[PDB]
């Protein structure tokens, strides 16, 4: 049958459910990488092999091939690099089972700068979407707009971005019925938008500190301004968001547990978040979703979400990835492994 038919789709997912990690990272720049990826690629609940590990950073350091070549020597050889791109120090990195290279369509990505901030720093996005076997697949990852006050600017960065993402081009829309032209992420089945969203825990440092001292979860949320808006619809319209039941993940004294100690003073917030929309009620299933505290070379902890996807059959009259990786780096990838 096709290559990326139902016989094929049989013999890799019976059940139809693909195994999916996405994270994002706000490194804040820094130099030098944690001493193991380990923790952040294999998180403890994470006791099942993931089919595709997506990973978006912001703030990201300036080697983006180490990062990288790190990336793939701890996922090691039963991975590929499906696709890698990069907007400033935005970044995203795709990583999937090699076998599964086979299913998936040419990859494409679009960015779109929705701030100026200096002469040498904007906010944006980098998105990247496929086809694997007949289900697409958005991507994107974000930097929003920084501060406290300026959930208005946050949701200007929201409204450029979906109007402004250019995808799919040369893959075809899998149902162009339900597309709209001013979303984006209504052109995919399947979509996750994860990054430094920016948005904060209202009511102040004081009070924020006062809730923080076991801690409630639940009432801490209550301050949250992504949910707050979330749920009037002024913002990641058709997006849901997992249950949180971490505590904030920003902003972090460096190499410490404690929150920012220093006379600005910023409140604990959720700024880094991973949000899902699908066409068919459904089709996404979160199976976790939680920071990663041992991580702690940037005032921000990783952030990442598990996922079970539905994906259904398709055929291949498409442009096809037909094993198209990044196949230097899966060669590092093996000799760095090798030296260790
Ligand atoms: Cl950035
Ligand atoms: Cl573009
Ligand atoms: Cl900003």
């Amino acid at each position: 049958g096709a290559l990326l038919g139902a016989d094929e789709l049989a013999r890799y997912f019976p059940d139809r459910n693909v195994a999916l990690f996405v994270a994002t990272w706000n490194m804040q720049g820094q130099k030098e990488l944690p001493p193991s990826l380990d923790e952040f690629l294999l998180p403890a609940e994470a006791d099942y092999a993931q089919d595709l590990y997506v990973i978006g950073v912001q703030e990201g350091c300036s080697d983006r091939r180490e990062w990288e070549t790190r990336l793939q020597e701890t996922l090691g050889p039963h991975y590929v690099l499906l696709s890698s791109a990069a907007h400033g120090v935005l970044y995203m990195s795709l990583f999937i089972r090699r076998d599964l290279i086979w299913f998936c369509s040419e990859v494409e990505c679009s960015t779109v700068t929705t701030r100026i901030v200096s002469q040498i720093k904007t906010k944006g996005a980098l998105g990247i979407s496929f086809t694997f076997f007949g289900t697409s697949f958005l991507f994107i990852t974000s930097h929003f707009t920084s501060g406290d006050g300026k959930v208005a600017e946050r949701l200007l960065d929201y409204t450029r971005t979906v109007q402004a993402l250019v995808l799919p081009r040369n893959v075809p829309d899998t149902n162009p019925y339900r597309s709209s032209a001013a979303d984006v992420t209504t052109r995919f089945d399947e979509v996750f938008w994860f990054g430094d969203f920016n948005f904060r825990l209202s009511g102040g440092r004081t009070v924020v500190d006062a809730l923080l001292c076991v801690v409630d979860v639940p009432a801490l949320l209550q301050h949250d301004q992504l949910i707050r808006e979330m749920r009037k619809g002024s913002i990641f319209k058709g997006f849901q968001e997992p249950d949180i039941h971490f505590l904030p993940s920003y902003k972090f004294d460096i190499g410490k547990d404690t929150y920012d100690s220093t006379s600005k003073q910023r409140t604990p917030s959720y700024t880094d978040r991973v949000l899902y929309r699908s066409r068919h009620k459904g089709d996404i299933c979160p199976v976790s979703y939680s920071s990663c505290p041992g991580i702690k070379t940037s005032d921000h902890r990783p952030v990442y979400g598990l996922f079970r996807v539905k994906v259904r059959p398709g055929r291949d009259n498409i442009p096809l990835a037909a094993g198209k990786f990044d196949r230097e780096l899966y060669l590092l990838g093996i000799k760095r492994r090798i030296s260790a």
